[PDB]
């Protein structure tokens, strides 16, 4: 269901075809909600079943005015927060199974994610205020000139997010790491 | 793997049925790891058919009570050492918010408020099992503690601490992202 919504999202950026959408799904927002090739191919065709889609011959996916709805329908409803499945956390939770030397090389591999993660939603930002990030600048084309701000934010508030998560993550590993010094 | 790897350390509390690791889970673990029933009993019967779990029938009707083996163990301890695979991102706030252009200004600010409300909401239950775990009567803790030799009784409940601690500081920096996207807001 998530999938789906992340896909007619990606889609109103004007139409494309499976591989392409998996190709520019993973480089955009395939960074907040993942979706492999094997997971975009057939819920693309599903869709094309439901009516949501609209597909033409280049194969390549377009949304329908019931794809439009649907887009709008899924935004306007609230958030269903899943439950946490975090395993760094369960890890951490748990870290008396081995030694201290093991928790923070756990500790420390958390922090370099994390850290990675970083430069990868700064980059991401840059690239998006350039406003030549390729589904972007697409989305910008086939969009009215008046909410080109808004669209952009919205991009740049969702990657700030990431980096937020990252932050607090970083953190929390440096604290062990220095609750790890007593016991 | 990863919900067996959770199994096998609630399991390491003490001897559980399903219907009881079930309710212990979802108080416990299942806070970092969630489980759900149904996830959760048949995970079980696969840990016994391979000898990770020894099953014992037990005055409960019977049911089966499950304790580690000693393959057990091993895998417990096996799947601690190895780092973390860091799965990639499944966020529905962040989704909602990247494309936040599809609506109005104002149900963005709705979604921006219910997002505060529910990681406020989490920090409270973090803080409160805090708490449950500090004065050692959480029941799944209790347990495992009445299993441990006493040395190592500050070390188990401080790593439980410190996981909570995480979840408080991810709410918190949810709340601050959340706070400031609705400033955003402000302006659009
Ligand atoms: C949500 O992540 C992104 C979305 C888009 C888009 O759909 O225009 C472009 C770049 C991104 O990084
Ligand atoms: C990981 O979360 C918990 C774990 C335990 C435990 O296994 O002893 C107890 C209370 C918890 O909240």
């Amino acid at each position: 269901m998530t999938l789906r919504s992340a896909l007619l999202a990606l889609l109103s950026s004007g139409p494309l075809t499976g591989y392409d959408a998996s190709q520019r799904f993973g480089a955009s927002v395939g960074f907040v909600w993942s979706g492999s090739d094997s997971q975009i191919y057939p819920e693309l065709r599903k869709m094309e079943a439901e009516e949501l889609l609209v597909g033409s011959d280049v194969t390549e996916y377009a949304l329908s005015e019931k794809g439009w709805e649907a887009l709008r329908k899924a935004w306007y409803e609230p958030v269903t927060y899943g439950p946490t499945r975090d395993p760094a956390r369960l890890k951490a939770a748990y870290f008396e199974v081995g030694t201290n030397g093991d928790a923070r090389r756990h500790l420390r591999a958390h922090i370099a994610h994390f850290e990675q993660q970083k430069i990868q939603s700064e980059s991401m930002i840059d690239e998006l205020k350039a406003k030549t990030h390729p589904t972007l600048a697409r989305r910008l084309e086939r969009s009215p000139k008046k909410e080109h701000e808004r669209i952009v934010a919205f991009k740049v508030l969702a990657y700030e997010g990431q980096i937020a998560r990252a932050q607090a993550e970083i953190e929390w590993a440096e604290k062990g790491l220095k609750l790890l010094d007593t016991l």
